[PDB]
C-alpha cells in the first residue's frame, strides 16, 4: 500500500483546530468523535514533541498515509487504536519531556503508530494453532515480528523514509527502537517484563543509563499505551470494550466453525461474564502496568488514577450499579 | 526487627484518604488490592476512625505501620497485602457491630490482624515440625503463630514504636492479652473445635458475650472469619487470591521433592486438576461454617456469608466445565 499523490497533500493542508489544543496534552483525551482529524492529529504530536524540522513535512504525510491504508477494517486492531496508542506515548512524552533522546521520541511515536499494521483481527494461538502462513514464518510474537515487518516495508518505499535523513549508525538505531517497542506490545512479554522491573526498581539497581534498561521501560511504556482504553472516562471506556469483544467473539466464531469451544473472553454465549473479565483484567494486568509505570515515571499517575476509577466502575456494574 | 525509615512514616502523616475510597472502605467486600501504596494510609483511617482520632499518637503509629511492613516478606501470599486485607475485614466487622466490643479490644483487634502474621517465611506449620526446624522446638504447637506474636511484641518493643505507652500497665498487658489470643487462633488447626464450640453454645442458648471465655472463643471465630475473606470478595478477586495462596502451597510442595517427599494434593502443582473440588471442600467443611455461625452470633456480619455463598457458586460452576 502506497497512498496517491492525491491523499497526503490534504495532510499539508491540515491544522488543528485551537480549542483542542488544550484538552489533546491531557492522557485521558479521546480521539473517538475526530475521526478526519487522526492523521494530522499524529502530525500535531510529532511536531510538538519533536519539532516541526524534524522530519520533512512531504516524506512524513506520505507515511502517516500509507501506513493508515494497512490497517484492515477489523472492530478493534484498527486506525482508531493505532492513533489512540500513539497519543498516549505523545502524552508520556510530553509529561517526560527531559528523560528521552531526540531519537526514542521519534520512533516510539512512529513505533506507536505502526504497532499493530496489517493485523487480521487474530491472536497469535489462533495463527499457530491453525497453521497461519505468518504463523509458519515468525514463530513466536507472530503478529508483533509481522507488524515490524510492515513498518520496515513503507519506510523502504520511495518518498517515504522518513529517516532518510539520519546518519546511517543513527537510523539503525531507530529502527532497533522501533522493533522492540513492537515486539514489546506481545502481551505474553509484557508479565516478564513487568514483573523484571519490580525487582529492579524495589533492588534500587534500575539504572536509567543501562541500554538494556531503557529498553524494558519502553517495553512497559508501549504495554501503557496499548492498554489506554482502561484509562479514558468511563464513557469512552465501555465504549472500546465493545470493539474488542467484537473481534474477539469473532475469532471465537471461527473457532467455533470447526467444533471447538473458545475461551469465554472469546465466546459471545458468554456476555454476562464480561464485566467480571474486565475486573479481572483490571487487577491482573491494568494496575500492574500503571503501577510499575508510575512508580518508575511518576508524571503518569493519571493512567494510574484513570484506571482505578475506571476499575471501580466495572465492579459497580457487577454489584448491580 | 527491620525499623522503617523516618521518611517512610513521615509521608505516612501527610497522607489523606481520597474522599470516594472513604464510602468503599466500610463495605465487606472491599478489595484493597488496586491501592497498593494507600496500604498503610488506609490503616491508619481504618485505626482512626474506629478507635478515634486521639487513639494513638500519630508519630508512634506511623512509625509501627511502617516497620510492620518492613518485617513482612515476599512471599506469594502471606505478605504486606494479605496483613492489610485481613485488618479491613475486621475493621468492616468492627464497625458493623461497634458497641459490641470494648475500645481496648479494637485497638488490639486491628493491630493483631495487621501483625497476625508478621515474618512469615511460606511454609505451613505441619513443614517445620516435620524437618525439626528450630521454630518447631521453640514453639511446639501453634508453631508460626507463636512467632508472630512474638515478632508483635518485638516491634513494639523497638524505640518509638509502642503506640501502647499510655495505657494503664494492667490495660497494657490486657490488650497483649487480646493480641496474643487473636494471633494463636488464626491457627486454623484450632478453628475446628472453636467453631464447632460456638455453633453448641449458640443453638442450646447459653452463649454469653460477658462470658469472657465465650468472648475470645468469638474474638478467635472473627480472626478466622478475616484470614479467609478473600473468598468474601467478589469472584474475580478471588481466583486471583487463590493463585497467590497456591503459588505458595506449591513452592513449599516442591521443597518436599526435593527431599524424596510426597507433599499433600494442596502443595502438589501436579494436582492442580483438583483445585476446583479442593475449594469446593473447603467452603463446605470451613468457610461457609465459619461465616454461618459468624452470621448466627454477629447478624450485621451476614454479606461475608452471602459472598462466601456467591463464590460457592462459581466454584460449583467451575467443576461442572463452565
Ligand atoms: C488478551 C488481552 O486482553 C486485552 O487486551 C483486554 C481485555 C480482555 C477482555 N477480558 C476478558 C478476560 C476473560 C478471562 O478469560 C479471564 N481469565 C483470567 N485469566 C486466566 C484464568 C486471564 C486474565 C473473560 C472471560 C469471560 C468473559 C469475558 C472475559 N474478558 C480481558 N479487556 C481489555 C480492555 C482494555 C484493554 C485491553 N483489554
Ligand atoms: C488449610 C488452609 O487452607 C486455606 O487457607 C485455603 C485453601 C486451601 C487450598 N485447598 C485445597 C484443599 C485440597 C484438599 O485436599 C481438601 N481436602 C479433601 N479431603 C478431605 C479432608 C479428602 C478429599 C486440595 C486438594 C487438591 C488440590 C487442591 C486442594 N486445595 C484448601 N483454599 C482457600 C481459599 C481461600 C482462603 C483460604 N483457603
Ligand atoms: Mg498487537
Ligand atoms: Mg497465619
Ligand atoms: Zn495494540
Ligand atoms: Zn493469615
Amino acid at each position: 500500500s502506497i497512498c496517491t499523490s492525491e491523499e497526503w497533500q490534504g495532510l499539508m493542508q491540515f491544522t488543528l483546530p485551537v480549542r483542542l489544543c488544550k484538552e489533546i496534552e491531557l492522557f485521558h483525551f479521546d480521539i473517538g468523535p475526530f475521526e478526519n482529524m487522526w492523521p494530522g492529529i499524529f502530525v500535531y504530536m510529532v511536531h510538538r514533541s519533536c519539532g516541526t524540522s524534524c522530519f520533512e513535512l512531504e516524506k512524513l504525510c506520505r507515511f502517516i498515509m500509507s501506513v493508515k491504508k494497512n490497517y484492515r477494517r477489523v472492530p478493534y486492531h484498527n486506525w482508531k487504536h493505532a492513533v489512540t496508542v500513539a497519543h498516549c506515548m505523545y502524552a508520556i512524552l510530553q509529561n517526560n519531556h527531559t528523560l528521552f533522546t531526540d531519537l526514542e521520541r521519534k520512533g516510539l511515536l512512529i513505533a506507536c503508530l505502526c504497532h499493530d499494521l496489517d493485523h487480521r483481527g487474530f491472536s497469535n494461538s489462533y495463527l499457530q494453532k491453525f497453521d497461519h502462513p505468518l504463523a509458519a514464518l515468525y514463530s513466536t510474537s507472530t503478529m508483533e515480528q509481522h507488524h515490524f515487518s510492515q513498518t520496515v516495508s513503507i519506510l523502504q518505499l520511495e518518498g517515504h523514509n522518513i529517516f532518510s535523513t539520519l546518519s546511517s549508525s543513527e537510523y539503525e538505531q531507530v529502527l532497533e527502537i522501533i522493533r522492540k517497542a513492537i515486539i514489546a506490545t506481545d502481551l505474553a512479554l509484557y508479565f516478564g517484563n513487568r514483573k523484571q522491573l519490580e525487582e529492579m526498581y524495589q533492588t534500587g539497581s534500575l539504572n536509567l543509563n543501562n541500554q538494556s534498561h531503557r529498553d524494558r521501560v519502553i517495553g512497559l511504556m508501549m504495554t501503557a499505551c496499548d492498554l489506554c482504553s482502561v484509562t479514558k472516562l468511563w464513557p469512552v471506556t465501555k465504549l472500546t470494550a465493545n470493539d474488542i469483544y467484537a473481534e474477539f467473539w469473532a475469532e471465537g466464531d471461527e473457532m467455533k466453525k470447526l467444533g471447538i469451544q473458545p475461551i469465554p473472553m472469546m465466546d459471545r454465549d458468554k456476555k454476562d461474564e464480561v464485566p467480571q473479565g474486565q475486573l479481572g483484567f483490571y487487577n491482573a494486568v491494568a494496575i500492574p502496568c500503571y503501577t510499575t509505570l508510575t512508580q518508575i515515571l511518576p508524571p503518569t499517575e493519571p493512567l494510574l488514577k484513570a484506571c482505578r476509577d475506571n476499575l471501580s466502575q466495572w465492579e459497580k456494574v457487577i454489584r448491580g450499579e
